[PDB]
């Protein structure tokens, strides 16, 4: 099931002032389909950057989901690596893909792995941005 959004803190490596529904790393994780995390841009921190979620604990993960923003397309990400850690600072990649630029949920389905940290590294996103609305993280 998902782990708790409210227990877990998001950074990122670029993300967007606050300009009402974007682009703060905090916006996907608040159960709020109409915020966004995007990267920085005016000027564009190209690609890739990347989210990290702190999970809020130590826990054996084996799904992940990432809600691309709606009703618009930048920054929805095509191109992708998830990793995990289990100290905050070093990193193990555990999945790898594409996506299409489609507003569709896309879900990662994995090994049981161990993690306090998630990190979802968009390598391409639409317009070389990189968004998303929700993203959520399973044990
Ligand atoms: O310049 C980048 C910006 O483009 C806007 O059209 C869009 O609504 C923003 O979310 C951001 O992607
Ligand atoms: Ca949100
Ligand atoms: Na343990
Ligand atoms: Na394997």
């Amino acid at each position: 099931s998902a782990l708790p959004q409210g227990n877990m803190k998001a950074t990122a490596t670029s993300e967007h002032p606050d300009v009402g529904n974007e682009g703060l790393a905090k916006f996907a994780i608040d159960g709020k389909e109409n915020t966004i995390w995007h990267t920085k841009y005016n000027p564009v921190e190209e690609l890739p950057q990347s989210i990290t979620l702190e999970l809020g604990g130590s826990y054996e993960i084996n799904k992940f989901t990432y809600l691309p923003r709606s009703g618009a397309k930048n920054g929805n990400i095509t191109k992708y690596e998830l990793h995990v850690s289990e100290d905050g600072n070093n990193f193990r990649k555990i999945s790898e893909g594409n996506w299409d630029d489609s507003g569709s949920l896309k879900t990662l389905k994995f090994n049981s792995t161990k993690a306090t940290h998630v990190k979802l590294v968009a390598l391409e996103g639409v317009g070389g941005f990189a968004s998303a609305a929700e993203l959520n993280v399973f044990a």
